């Protein structure tokens, strides 16, 4: 199987387990992934990045593809779940997704009410794989789970958007890492 | 558009929604702003923050310099006003404003009876920004609604002042979280 | 007998509890009590004022004229002694004293190397008095543990010295709270 | 005379003595300083924070203005040396100073290679304060060595930069604490 996806501490990613994904960058690399919201939209949830270091965000967990795998690997399709501390307004999901096209930009956001497991053409927007790279782990938006389905194949970058700093598809993606929420 | 100021779960503020704005260092930084008095002077009532680090004070309202915009964004001009949690006593409003300079002790000092809305001279002194600070936020009175006027400049801190803490002009701001009311 | 002492809590002081001594004075007030040193003596230890309101200090305890009194009332003898949170260098007592007449700068400050018990000539310059003040709880050096002796009178006030704000007799004293430790 | 520096102790900074200098924000706030290098220059050393919050760096020590002066005090000139625990690849000193202006970033650094004493305009670049922060302390530079000199004035703050957290010249400084090596 794929090598595991190892946190800050160098421990493999367990299925299941709470995760702060924050910036691999040491000096102005930001802070974690959390929710935010849009102008003319507050739900669904969209996903953002902190500006500053001390706010790991929000934790995420993942989810294989077979719940009997509990070890999360390299370039396998993954569910990505955040699990606020509180009781959200919004009713649709926090499950990470990509987007429609957004015309006003171009670009295609990662965005939630995303779902779990089910995989296949009605979730196939919900599956992500986790890659190495050079500076850390980066996300890739590339899913397998529908074999026939015509889908965009990408990494996942980070793109200014009316003051929030958003994840998008992009040719080379942003590097992270994982620590432990516990 | 600048970045969205954040409250204490992280959600960006809400025009017109009421937080309570606390020291984000607690102990002997204290805990919340509250509408106060003076000694000397019932009306208008001044901005003072609560010594315990349990009281979030008095929540307060911001609105954007123009009304169409929602989110409250980072080094933007913005009126603050306290929610009236005060006795049927003064005619003045719980809007924030700088004093005029108090020669008893070299401040200026953040009062009430402050106005919404008008953009310009006549109530630049009603005008605050929000600046992320290295924890927190802090407030900075260096209003940019009237070109020509010549203004100070500066963020807030805290001063005692009538057996109280104040908050005032300062070299370097306090910092503050927001929380939802 | 004398009113109690109450901490910030309302409740009673009781003699050996750790307690913070805390400026009474919200705004500008300063911080707690705590230890320093002077530029020619580093032992004994003397009483200052942290500048910074963030600083609680080191906690005190207080014992009455009569060990079998556990209740720390207003205008009565006590000896006061910080409880350090770590050992010392210094090989003194942490006990208060009323030190010897400063010529430097005419000033009689509390200085430590005091004793505990024993009331009488012998310790008479180790008694300090709690008493009410119009903003708060003050220090007044006046014992009576010795009738014959002659003794200074007078409040504990603040002044400041080599950049530290030490506690010295003065007319008018300074006002505390008593904030418990633990 | 003015207020002296306190360590996490409460006890005040000595001349000559041996002080980490560690975030006084931790978690995402970082740890504490050391010599650094940057991927193009082995020397000079520059100055670099750890991230990790449990990792104290490597000691500096102070030096005063005048010699005969023990104790460390705010707003007061004077040299910060790391201890030498590094490798004996650099003739540079391992005294702080403020760098030549950085056209790649706009930034003025914090680096090595400064001197000690000798306070006047050859050294200008090598002499810090040390002032009182919202929490803990922080550094400043704005010497009064050379009256005459015109010099930049500035708190000093973080900023990435080679892929590392670094000091520069800022607007608003970032707080530390100082424990006993």
């Amino acid at each position: 199987k794929n090598e595991p996806v190892l946190d800050t501490d160098g421990d493999e990613l367990r299925a299941g387990e709470q995760y702060y994904v924050v910036s691999a960058i040491w000096g102005g690399g930001g802070g974690g992934l959390a929710l935010g919201r849009l102008t003319n939209q507050q739900c669904p949830e969209i996903v953002v990045q902190r500006r500053s270091d001390l706010d790991n965000g929000i934790p995420v967990v993942f989810y294989n593809l077979d719940s009997n795998d509990d070890t999360v690997r390299v370039s396998t399709d993954l569910n990505v779940e955040f699990v606020p501390i509180r009781d959200r307004l919004c009713l649709t999901s926090t499950v990470w997704k990509v987007d429609n096209y957004d015309t006003s930009t171009g670009k295609w956001w990662v965005t939630t009410d995303g779902v779990i497991g089910n995989p296949g053409p009605h979730t196939l927007q919900s599956w992500f794989k986790i890659e190495s790279g050079n500076l850390g782990y980066k996300f890739n938006f590339c899913p397998s789970v529908c074999e026939s389905c015509i889908t965009l194949c990408s990494d996942i970058g980070r793109y200014g958007n009316d003051g929030q700093m958003r994840l998008a598809l992009a040719e080379s993606g942003w590097p992270f890492v994982f620590k432990k929420a516990s």
